[PDB]
């Protein structure tokens, strides 16, 4: 069913929050034992948000492999993506270990550092060119080369180097900053636009690493980032774009992550966002 005519229907009648609740009780439900292991408390920004075992990313360290960060391999999409909670005090040095150790060419923030009058995540990337950051626990330096500030995202070059080696590379960091503080936004245009300013970079491609996206907990704004890109590259690949079914595409999604799409409101959008995109990939 053409998702155009399924979203009316639904709009309609009015069943957002009956359509979202299906989607939790079909959800997978996979062991998440390593991040409820007490030496990982003061690594899990919150108790209910955990990466499973079978796809969780891990550390290449025999101290303790743990970060809350999970793979998401979208198979007949071809892309990868890694979903991560907002860095916490205590896991800076982890985070940027992850992007050395992934291959990652991009990192995705769609949330403010401040929202709601509360820290969503820590000061993780240097704001002046001349002060640069010195992970001691992880052996990584990171220095801010340029910003370029937009009305609606901000891309920043930095280059990480692993202090051990003295090997350097360009990581770009693409930052939506103009989500709400609460509900979605009204159009998906800013948020299209965004999408496809970090896929002309180069971060999404295969000869890099799986990109790093993140928000606060990694699953409500993060889970609206990748299941737009999979359901518009899944309707450019295809014969019948209309068979592209975005409630199954979220399913397997959380198969890797729990949660994804924390809200009926951010399921609507997901759906807008994918229909107004779609008027692009179709030749526009
Ligand atoms: N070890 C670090 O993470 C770190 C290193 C250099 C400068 C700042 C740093 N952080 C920033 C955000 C979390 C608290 C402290």
């Amino acid at each position: 069913m053409e998702m155009e005519k399924e979203f009316e229907q639904i709009d309609k009648s009015g069943s957002w929050a009956a359509i979202y609740q299906d989607i939790r009780h079909e959800a997978s439900d996979f062991p998440s034992r390593v991040a409820k292991l007490p030496k990982n408390k003061n690594r899990n920004r919150y108790r209910d948000v955990s990466p499973f075992d079978h796809s969780r990313i891990k550390l290449h360290q025999e101290d303790n492999d743990y970060i809350n960060a999970s793979l998401i391999k979208m198979e007949e999409a071809q892309r990868s993506y890694i979903l991560t909670q907002g860095p916490l005090p205590n896991t800076v040095g982890h985070f940027w270990e992850m992007v050395w150790e992934q291959k990652s060419r991009g990192v995705v923030m769609l949330n403010r550092v401040m929202e709601k009058g509360s820290l969503k995540c820590a000061q993780y990337w240097p704001q002046k060119e001349e002060k640069e950051m010195i992970f001691e626990d992880t052996n990584l330096k990171l220095t801010l080369i340029s910003e370029d500030i937009k009305s609606y995202y901000t891309v920043r070059q930095l280059e990480l180097e692993n202090l051990t080696t003295q090997e350097t590379r360009e990581i770009l960091h693409f930052h939506y900053t103009t989500w709400p503080d609460f509900g979605v936004p009204e159009s998906p245009a800013s948020f299209l636009n965004f999408l496809f300013k970090v896929r002309e970079s180069g971060s999404l491609s295969p000869e890099h690493g799986p990109v790093v996206v993140h928000c606060s907990a990694g699953i409500g704004r993060s889970g609206t980032f990748c299941l737009a890109d999979t359901c518009l590259l899944l309707m450019d690949k295809r014969k019948d774009p209309s068979s592209v079914d975005i409630k199954k595409v979220l399913l397997e999604m959380r198969k890797f992550r729990m949660g994804l799409i924390q809200t009926a409101d951010q399921l609507r959008f997901s759906y807008l966002a994918v229909i107004e995109g779609a008027k692009f990939i179709m030749g526009d």
